[PDB]
């Protein structure tokens, strides 16, 4: 069954999370293979494979660093 985490993004990283047209985020999702979308600081929703979804916890804090 998929796991669900929350990566809470600052609201000054949300652009940057999902990039113009989508095109991070979009690559986000293929690099990782799981699902993400967005729910002040806003809870980014990863989906997938629970192994996928704690590497993509991971990239995801790394790219908003």
């Amino acid at each position: 069954m998929n796991a669900v985490q929350e990566i809470m993004i600052p609201a000054s990283k949300a652009g940057l999370v999902i990039g113009k047209g989508g095109e991070t985020i979009k690559q986000l999702q293929e690099r990782a293979g799981v699902k993400m979308v967005m729910i002040a600081d806003k809870p980014l929703r990863i989906t997938g494979d629970p192994y996928k979804v704690q590497q993509a916890k991971e990239m995801v804090l790394e790219l908003i660093r």
